[PDB]
């Protein structure tokens, strides 16, 4: 009844089992020249035999214990799948022989042909899919220990499939979390071309696309990939700059690629291993460690089966009548031949040979096999202890254990809730899945043995909230097996401050160019997509990483030039005040009485007014400061000129009013300009990019020009009268002064436009304040220095009458 | 045995058949409260029954024709799959009952049914995978007509699977070609969660990422997706700006989402339908044309089966004894209930009256595939029949006995099959059991006459062409979204412009970008650009940053309002100096001119000539020869003038020797400065970025400073020697006039310091060409004015009048 090599025992209820005892089938090409024969299997699987023994041990433990299924013995019929759909399908056809016989009406034997109540499912997800398609026809519940494909959660197609292993959605999310944790964004993916690698790679692709992770390459491999595809994938890996490779595959499918990569000696790659090969003895070979060393993988939660190791050590080909795979196990363990290659004596010790069979540190899928067997057993017990009237069937009817059927066991397995030997609650959700934690391991080299050790470096809590599932202790991770520094696996290096991201055409967003910011903008953060513009009166620092205020530039009172000009003007005001004091003190003197005593007082008052008005130009330019800047000096200077002309007006109450009339025109022009186009406070920043120049535009230039021309007119009118008086030195020869006053005014303000009409910053104010001070000082000196010297420094020479 | 309803005919050779006569199973909630009864099917599939009739017609035509398998009749055993794995697996168990009895050795019915030797395959790719897993166990060939998944090309798993339909790799490549043809880069993808949609959308993902197409979303749908999943898919669809949605699905799995989208009235989307639902009656209903109208899809090559339509029209529930589905076909067509409230089927109705997809077709595409699969099996059988011994395909050149043929021999002959179909083309399966074929491209329109959706051919796909030339599309025949004739826009962002660049948006793919404007000095001219280009020197970016123009050259020259005035003033000065020379030359034999010196005055006049001429050296564009002597020219000339003028004072021919000695040191230092480090025409571009100044350097700046210092010291010495001589009225008090000349020169060459230091550019030569001639005028119009005016108009007031 099916394959010759089997492990079967009799009992009241028979449970089927499918384990990979070989890694695959012989690669003999069927040319169909002769009728095809059964294809042999090649490489023994000690781990798979351990899984089979876990199933057998669980069933024997159940039978020994009288508290679970009293007066009912459990049987089994376990076959070898060789990781192939064909072998497992032959075994499954053996399993459903009675169900198919009765459904197909082909009986038109009963004691023989035992009926399988439940099947402990396959390892591979494709194998489990193929088996479940046939098993769901008859509603035989199938509990898998290792198939973690999310495609088996579809209960519309797989009506009777449950599993004691978490499906791969959480594992793909966990790999995405691992990549996000180490700040990687340039990765490549490799997956097996089966129902396991493809959905997991797809889920990882979705998760990583969410987290702004860029996948450089994505290739598919298989156990039967020929030289061309393996070479192509090797070249794809070699060309890629991504160091982190995410692999969703098993051992047998990844073996050819790893062998080729070792042959071509590709090093420096970081491998993110799925659970199927993270603990695989096919790839964790020491000779491959220079390639696959430092692999970060996933491992399920380890379980505790108390008397399991003794059961494993007790296997013997002669004393294992029920287990048929024991003979081949002995032959492959001790490298001999059994007769019912040397001849095995049958007295060897399995502890003297190193194999995965007993040289294990954690039971992960073995505990899953145990849990699946115990789940079926507990469902059967729930059937047995059903109190009538409270059943799960129609009208609360309870099934009979003496005539139980597969669909009733399946119904009870859906509503199953029991506690395992580790105290945890074992329950299948609406999709038949069994959620569980993940462990995180790293591949190291054992210094004492030279083999590969799996060092736990973290875990993955599936019961935590999003973003709190992953914990990694990076201090325990040896990158590439030797290093202690986190590798760089970004497409491009980060852009520093003052630099932005530039697009590389035809490449993902993770690959960019660093472009310096323009001089008008800045960028402070690392890896910024744009340079923020410097706002308001700010400018960019020489490295465009900060904003620096645009310097406001002006003639300050505290500035050295401003200090000098203010002190010089104050000294002039003090000097004219002193001259006034001497004049009033010595008012009773014929020399002063000879000149216009009262009018000279108005002249010197206007002189002091001009000296003070010179201080208007220096300082902070406000609207009021430069509103009365030009016209204050205008009126003061025209008043001084009018006073000088009237004092010299010897050719003529009639003098003070004449001066008032002369200054009335100037005051009228000034007030007309003020009411029409008042000067404003310019804020000129568009002269130097980094400097703000605060000036004061005169509003309408025509009014200022007209005022200046008018002042020149009242200067030239006095100049003509002064010129003719050079031959008449009557009042102590004042012709040499009045001519000199107009001359120095004209010279100072004619020798100053090249200095004036050259600057438009702050020197345009200092130069013109210097011009005002110089003209006023010249006027003061010429008019009053000689007169005050004659009055004071010449007391004896104080002649009563002049010429 | 097996399914109750079936089509069955007895013969020497029996062919299995799997057709989806129903669209699915009844949505029954299996609570397992009662023993699970066989689930029933609900919706009828007239296309599936047409396919079944195609198989039956092919077998009947083969039997009638004596040129194919003479003296041998073909039987069939055809079952309904209802698009479900379970029903097809029941049918496959019926198919392999005999083989599996032989293998299981359960025979420990003599002829329950003649052994099935071939099975014309299923429709769904998952259903075909499930059936092929079981059929490959017994090496029973399976020729599918519709399963086009690339997973079935794996001959390591599917040993006996062949198909008359091409796999979907070419169709996904064709979707990528269509997307790139209309220049889209922002598309969404929807696939069916089965073995057809998933690998197809994965191949499309690979191809689209190869062509720089960005996929926005990627969702999976199913016939049994609940309301939550459909709702989430709908919000994902309408939360996106991608207008093109590429769908790899069938009619049943896409119906729920389409119905929901119609319910929520989402319009404007472009549908890229795969072959499975491009012609689906489930989706092509007129109610949905406002959503799925204007769909661009794929279709295979239609084939011509001559007498097929008559065979379809000849169906009858009472004359078709072999066909068991004919009764249900009649019931579903005429909406009645045949004898064993709906009316009673009299059996005299006309099938041509009712509009069902049965005979209402325009192109047999999968029906031709069914016909071709049957004929492929028949031709392999014929090849077995007409084999001459010694020229066979088996071990010793032998071949099988057709009277006892086995399924594996038929499979072997099908691998090496090469025959010509009725249409005259070669039918052969490659190493993967695949038939390569062309694709057609159709568009969903609306028929104004009937309202039904019509599939208008708008292109094709040529899989026998070189890569890149496979796609051909006639856009003028495409009605976009069913009404519009404008190609839709489905890019993530609008394209940039010329004077702008691309800006990275963080978290969005490379197809989504900003349009940051290029900064000043850099330009771009392409439609889109990832970086701003900068042209080389002598060029600056335009006002729109599109192109960059020549950096205009700024310097002092002629033919401008400033240069013309300066050269006019220079020629005026040379004119008055020539006039003065003529006055001194004509009236040379007079005592007046022979007051200071009769000949040294001529040397001074020549020096003034040279000083005036040196002013034109500063007005030209600085060349090598220009300003290597421009400053030396004025230096030497003015030193000569001062050397003449201080000797011109009397009581100092030793005068010429003294003048030459004074000028010799200046000439020597000028020659030394010129030879050691000559000033060079330096190209200046640092003051203003948009324009370039052509200035010239000075070489040894300290040499120039020393030259001007020597000149000013000599002038100061001349002024000092005339400082204490204004009393004597020698030669009409020339001491006062030389004092005036020296003072004028000093004010002109001391008042330009702020102009020189502040302003840099073209107005550095202008301030020189206005000061040089001003100082020269002061020297000329003061020293010689007192003599030219004396002897110009007056009766020369002389003969030692004041000498
Ligand atoms: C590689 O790129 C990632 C981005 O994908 C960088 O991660 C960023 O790191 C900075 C500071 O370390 C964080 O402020 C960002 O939030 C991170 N971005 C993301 C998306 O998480 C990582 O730093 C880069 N590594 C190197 C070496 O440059
Ligand atoms: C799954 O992993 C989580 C996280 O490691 C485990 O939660 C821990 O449980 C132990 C014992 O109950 C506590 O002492 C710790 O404080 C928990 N850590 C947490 C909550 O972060 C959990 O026990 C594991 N197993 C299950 C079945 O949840
Ligand atoms: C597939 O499509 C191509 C192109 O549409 C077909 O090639 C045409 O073949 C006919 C005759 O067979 C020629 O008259 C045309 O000029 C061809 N068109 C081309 C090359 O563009 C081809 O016949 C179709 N079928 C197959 C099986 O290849
Ligand atoms: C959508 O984007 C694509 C590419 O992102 C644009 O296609 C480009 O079109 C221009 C001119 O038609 C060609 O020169 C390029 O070679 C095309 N690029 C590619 C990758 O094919 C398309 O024009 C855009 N459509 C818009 C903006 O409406
Ligand atoms: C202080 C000045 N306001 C603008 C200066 C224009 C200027 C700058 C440089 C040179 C010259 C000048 F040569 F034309 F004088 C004018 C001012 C205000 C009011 C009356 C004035 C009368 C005479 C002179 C200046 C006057
Ligand atoms: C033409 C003139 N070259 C100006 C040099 C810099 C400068 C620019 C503006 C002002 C001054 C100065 F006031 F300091 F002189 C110097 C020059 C050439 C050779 C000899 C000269 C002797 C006297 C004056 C000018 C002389
Ligand atoms: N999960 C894998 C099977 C698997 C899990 N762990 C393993 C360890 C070894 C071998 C296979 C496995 C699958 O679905 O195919
Ligand atoms: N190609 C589809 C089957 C298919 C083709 N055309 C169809 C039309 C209707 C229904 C199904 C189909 C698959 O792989 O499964
Ligand atoms: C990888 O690199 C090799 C050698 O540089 C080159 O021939 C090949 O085209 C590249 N790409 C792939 C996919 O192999
Ligand atoms: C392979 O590469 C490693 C570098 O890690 C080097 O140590 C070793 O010698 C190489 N071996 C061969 C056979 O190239
Ligand atoms: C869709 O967008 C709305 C608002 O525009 C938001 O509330 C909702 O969460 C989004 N859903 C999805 C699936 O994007
Ligand atoms: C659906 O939308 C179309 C156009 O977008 C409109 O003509 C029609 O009336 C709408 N129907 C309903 C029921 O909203
Ligand atoms: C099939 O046979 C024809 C001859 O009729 C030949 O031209 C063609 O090459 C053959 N095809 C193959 C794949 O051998
Ligand atoms: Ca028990
Ligand atoms: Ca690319
Ligand atoms: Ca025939
Ligand atoms: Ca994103």
């Amino acid at each position: 009844y099916g394959p010759d090599q089997r492990a079967q025992k009799k009992g009241d209820i028979i449970l089927g089992g499918l384990f990979p005892i070989h890694f695959g089938v012989a690669a003999k090409d069927q040319d169909l020249k002769s009728r095809p024969e059964s294809v042999e299997c090649i490489r023994y699987n000690f781990r798979g035999f351990r899984w089979l023994q876990a199933m057998i041990f669980a069933i024997e433990e159940i039978n020994s214990s009288p508290a679970l299924l009293p007066n009912l013995t459990l049987g089994y019929r376990i076959f070898d799948t060789c990781n192939t759909v064909s072998k497992a399908l032959e075994a499954t056809l053996s399993f459903v022989a009675q169900n198919k016989i009765d459904s197909l009406n082909l009986d038109e034997c009963s004691e023989h042909i035992p009926s399988t109540i439940a099947v402990v499912g396959a390892t591979g997800s494709g194998v489990s899919t193929a088996v479940a398609n046939l098993l769901g026809l008859f509603y035989i519940p199938q509990v898998s220990y290792a198939s973690s494909s999310r495609l088996l959660s579809n209960k519309n197609q797989f009506k009777s499939f449950l599993r004691t292993i978490p499906n791969d959605e959480h594992q793909a999310t966990a790999m995405a979390d691992i990549i996000e944790y180490f700040r990687w964004n340039w990765v490549g993916t490799i997956a097996a071309d089966d129902d396991y690698g493809r959905p997991g790679i797809e889920k990882f692709r979705e998760e990583a696309e969410e987290r702004d992770i860029c996948i450089d390459f994505s290739e598919l491999i298989s156990q039967y990939s020929d030289e061309e595809e393996i070479q192509h994938v090797v070249e794809v890996i070699q060309n890629s700059t991504a160091k982190v490779i995410v692999v969703f595959s098993s051992g047998p499918d990844l073996e050819p690629l790893i062998k080729e990569i070792v042959r071509r000696n590709i090093t420096g790659k970081i491998w993110l291993a799925s659970e199927a090969w993270a603990s695989s003895s096919l790839i964790a070979m020491p000779q491959y460690f220079h390639v696959v060393g430092g692999t970060i993988g996933f491992a399920l939660k380890a379980g505790q089966i108390p008397g399991f190791r003794e059961f494993l050590k007790k296997v013997h080909p002669r004393k294992s009548v029920h287990n048929g795979f024991a003979k081949e196990f002995w032959e492959e363990t001790f490298n001999c031949h059994l007769q019912e290659r040397p001849l095995c004596t049958g007295d060897e010790n399995i502890s003297s040979v190193e194999t995965p069979y007993i040289d294990y540190t954690h039971l992960r899928i073995s505990y899953n096999v145990y849990l699946a067997v115990y789940s079926i057993a507990h469902a059967l017990q729930d059937i047995y202890t059903c109190l009538p009237g409270r059943g799960l069937f129609t009208n609360g009817s309870c099934a009979d254990i003496k005539k139980v059927e597969a669909w009733q066991v399946l119904k009870h397995l859906r509503h199953l809730n029991f506690t395992n030997n580790m105290g945890e609650q074992v329950t299948f959700d609406e999709c038949g899945d069994l959620v569980g934690n993940y462990s995180i391991i790293n591949w190291h080299l054992s210094p004492e043995d030279g083999s590969i050790v799996f060092k736990e470096v973290g875990y993955y809590n599936v019961y935590a909230k999003k973003g709190e599932r992953l914990f990694i202790n990076e201090e325990k991770i040896l990158w590439s097996g030797f290093s202690r520094e986190v590798p760089f696996s970004n497409c491009s290096r980060d852009c520093l401050a003052g630099t932005r991201k530039g697009i590389i055409e035809g490449e993902p967003t993770c690959c960019f160019e660093c472009v310096e910011c323009p001089d008008g903008e800045y960028s402070d953060e690392t890896d910024a997509s744009a340079c923020n513009k410097c706002p308001d009166d700010f400018w960019s620092n020489e490295n465009h990483t900060s904003c620096i205020a645009k310097e406001i530039e002006f003639l300050s009172w505290t500035e050295p030039f401003g200090i000098a000009l203010t002190l010089f003007a104050v000294l002039g005001i003090f000097l004219t005040a002193f001259v006034l004091g001497v004049f009033i003190k010595f008012r009773n003197t014929p020399i002063v009485k000879a000149t216009n005593r009262e009018l000279s007082y108005l002249l010197l008052f206007s002189l002091l007014c001009c000296f003070s008005s010179s201080l208007f130009f220096i300082g902070e330019p406000q609207d009021w400061t430069c509103r009365l800047r030009q016209p204050a000096f205008g009126i003061s200077f025209v008043l001084c000129i009018s006073c000088i002309l009237v004092k010299t007006n010897r050719v003529l109450n009639l003098q003070f009013l004449l001066v008032f009339l002369c200054t009335f025109m100037q005051i009228v022009i000034c007030v007309i300009w003020l009411y029409t186009a008042p000067p404003s406070s310019y804020r000129n920043q568009e002269l130097e990019d980094e400097i703000i120049f605060i000036t004061c535009h005169e509003g309408s230039l025509m009014a200022l020009g007209f005022l200046i021309g008018y002042t020149c007119l009242l200067a030239a009118i006095c100049f003509f009268f002064a010129f003719k008086s050079r031959k008449l030195p009557e009042n102590f020869n004042e012709a040499k002064f009045i001519t000199f006053s107009m001359l120095i005014f004209f010279i100072v303000w004619i020798s100053f436009i090249p200095a004036y009409a050259s600057t438009y910053g702050k020197f345009v104010s200092a130069v013109e304040v210097i011009a005002i001070l110089a003209a006023s000082f010249g006027l003061l000196a010429c008019i009053f220095f000689n007169k005050i010297y004659i009055i004071l420094f010449k007391p004896s020479r104080n002649t009563i009458e002049e010429v």
